[PDB]
């Protein structure tokens, strides 16, 4: 398949993504100067940003490779924040919406 268009899905995916975290909350690394036990907990940290560059380096060229940073996020998140915050409920929220806009894109990439 061609590898333009496959990019242009992934760059609207990855804005519908963003679309569902509201609160921004994911928009940016985790900042581990506030948090300094993060990486005691989280052995890849991962955000929109960060998936951004890795986009636009060519790092994704399948569905999985994309998917899988997107479930790096969410799972992180679960993982470091206690389930009682809102932290811990906006990845449960980012992991059904966003679950929803990923399935579709997959679609759209098969039918490439
Ligand atoms: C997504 C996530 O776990 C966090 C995003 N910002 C945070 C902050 C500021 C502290 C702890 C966790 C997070």
């Amino acid at each position: 398949m061609q590898l333009t268009p496959f990019l242009i899905l992934l760059r609207k995916t990855l804005e519908q993504l963003q679309e569902k975290d509201t609160g921004n909350i994911f928009s940016e690394p985790v900042p581990l100067s506030e948090v300094p036990d993060y990486l005691d907990h989280i052995k890849k940290p991962m955000d929109f940003f960060t998936m951004k560059q890795n986009l636009e380096a060519y790092r994704y060229l399948n569905f999985d490779d994309f998917e899988e940073d997107f479930n790096l996020i969410v799972s992180n998140c679960l993982k470091y924040n206690a389930k009682d915050t809102i932290f811990y409920r906006a990845a449960v929220r980012l992991r059904e919406q966003g679950g929803a806009v990923l399935r579709q894109a997959r679609r759209q990439a098969e039918k490439m």
